[PDB]
């Protein structure tokens, strides 16, 4: 940086700890990564300065042909990159994504089918205190209490008996493999749209370690931060038929101008992720999960569904009687980043908790490997099994500081 | 840039052309402007890998620390800058600051009164094809056909007939001071609550150019690009009493997790502001709109309203039997940059229109002053008086490229 230091010392200043704490801390928080100097090049451009409503050939206002090229650079990237018939690249958030497929498919009070928010569900998918559940009728399907694994017996029970006019599947804290053919199914079954919110999924989904919701879904939402290790935003794919209306409940309909500079950072990360090296480094993150898994279960920590088919884990803090925001707590004083995470069926409120989550997308971009993920495991068994010990805490704080250098 | 070119040759190439076309255009769209280096720089940094979903001090994640500084300096100086004892600094986009508004103090249908759209209003104050006009009763008040100021008896009347929950006030093609006390009278006549979109004037309020609607409004919005000259993203202001309210209907309300790095531009944006040459720079902002209006009078044009009291004019091209697509697609040709614009009472549809808007705010950053636009307005009369004639053209396009080196 150059003008910022100059025009700015405050904002500098902060910036530069928080450079610095990203390269201090493990970070284990599921739906982080790190985006490459490209990226961050891209929405540092002067594309901050271009009003672009509308789409490429058919916007609003002129001077629009170098924009285009860069959003169409991102549709078609994302296009090859999922299989899609469709993207729409301008929503600014996975938020503003489920907002918008929301608006295009149902009425105020309609019924909504999601996964229990408690279970792995999202805030955008039935929150009683986010718009989805106030603007809409949303029922839940939970996982299995012994196997932690969706019940779909229980999705398609919740479908006929609800009868919703859309089924959302995905969520934010589920480490095992959807299955988007048994939901569509049901979808089928019941005449209700289906909608896939890949957001923590999507790189793996690129990668081909997990199954594409594309064929199975007649919209798939997404965010393009998190596994896909892009820019902070959101994306929508879709087959030709819910093509115009998607774009039209982007724009006009909840947006306005789209981040044109940010779009330019999809394309980045999405060329990227087209790339053979993306889909080794993916392999790593779930190569990584399985291995941080394996090595806490050795320290004696029971994990949610016993283990992960992705990028993330659940560890049940309840074998050691601790709650998720004391785990959370006390692994912040070693420099391990973890959040607080409901478990299924979790006797503890959601400001509680009885489980972490943990991903591995972001310590694999920094080069973290199996040795890595067995150490962090030691770590954590170190910290987590002795809570009141100040020289245990410390000698974890020296082996993280060891981790990263 | 450095990586970018060798990362992505095709989207860096876009980019410079994007750069290139900055410079070489004419740029009179009155939503435009350039940010500074340093701006860019803050949106380009490594904050966009943080997740920071909730607010300062209250965040859901741990790590929130330095992002933490950040976002308090942003609200403060926002504070600072507009008086307001609440901010909020997370909106995505001024569509979204406007979302969460209505989201706070509306139910779904309730009735909403705003400028008609045709006479200056936006396209999220009641376009049956947006968010708004689809969830709330959106009623209209206009301006006097004769003066095109604002009819504040009509806006009284409409607001005694339909007793709407919320007033919106302020524009995106409105030539003159809003007299947000009139607004708020009429408001507090049939107990509604009032909203004042200032995106458009938003740098003039903070230079002190036009009249602040922060003590007369219950809740202020705005974007942080546009004449303010920040980043793409929106803003919220409020009384105490609404902060609760207003920063829970952003999160969990209608957003996710923010851009930290975008709440860093904006930070930079508003230090920006504070100084005096922003002062400065805006004074001339509202020159530049007055010479360039009383120079197109000069050259034989008919304005809407006969002038302007802020950054922005509308041409109303009636007298010269010419519609704004026309006017729009020839200036094109030329190299500057307008965009078509529906007057009030138009006869003609918005997809063509009677008028051009112009505004100052981005020749003026560039440093434009009086005699440019004394220069600017001539060429506008050699363009829209021999639209068939191609000599005229190139001599135009001539002088555009002398204007801009």
């Amino acid at each position: 940086m150059k003008y910022l230091p100059q025009q700015d010392p405050q904002v500098f200043a902060a910036i530069e700890q928080e450079r610095k704490r990203q390269h201090a801390k493990i970070e284990l928080i599921a739906s982080e990564n790190f985006v490459s100097r490209a990226v961050m090049e891209a929405q540092g451009s002067v594309l901050t300065n271009k009003y672009a409503e509308g789409y490429p050939g058919r916007r609003a206002y002129g001077g629009c042909e170098y924009v285009d090229i860069v959003e169409e650079l991102a549709r078609e990237r994302a296009k090859q990159l999922f299989g899609a018939e469709h993207a729409n690249v301008q929503p600014h958030s996975g938020a503003q994504a489920n907002m918008a497929v929301y608006f295009t498919v149902l009425e105020h009070g309609d019924t909504v089918l999601g996964m229990n928010l408690s279970h792995g569900g999202h805030l955008t998918h039935g929150s009683p205190v986010n718009f989805s559940g106030v603007q809409y009728n949303f029922v839940a399907y939970g996982v299995d209490p012994e196997t932690h694994v969706i019940d779909y017996d229980d999705v398609r029970e919740k479908a006929r008996l609800h009868r919703p006019k859309l089924i959302v599947a995905a969520a934010s804290a589920y480490p095992r493999i959807i299955d988007f053919a048994k939901f569509r199914e049901i979808a089928d079954e019941v005449g209700a749209y289906l909608m896939v919110d890949m957001a923590h999924i999507a790189g793996l989904v690129a990668a081909g370690l997990h199954p594409n919701p594309v064929p199975y879904a007649h919209f798939v939402t997404t965010t393009t931060h998190k596994t896909l290790r892009g820019p902070r935003g959101g994306m929508i794919l879709c087959q030709e038929q819910f093509a115009k209306q998607i774009d039209k409940a982007i724009f006009p309909g909840i947006q306005g101008g789209p981040l044109m500079h940010v779009i330019a950072a999809k394309a980045v990360a999405f060329g990227e992720a087209l790339q053979d090296d993306f889909k080794a480094y993916a392999k790593r993150v779930v190569d990584n999960a399985k291995r941080l898994a394996s090595a806490l279960q050795n320290e004696g920590f029971t994990l949610v569904s016993g283990g992960t088919d992705n990028h993330l884990l659940l560890v049940d803090l309840r074998p050691q009687q601790l709650t998720g925001k004391t785990a959370e707590k006390v692994l912040d004083e070693v420099g391990i980043t973890v959040n607080k995470n409901t478990i299924p069926y979790d006797p503890e409120s959601p400001f509680v908790t009885s489980g972490i989550r943990i991903g591995t997308a972001a310590v694999t971009t920094r080069g973290f490997g199996l040795e890595e993920m067995d150490e962090i495991a030691a770590i954590i068994g170190l910290v987590l099994k002795n809570v009141g010990s100040e020289q245990a805490l410390e000698e974890a704080r020296q082996r993280v500081a060891a981790l990263t250098d």
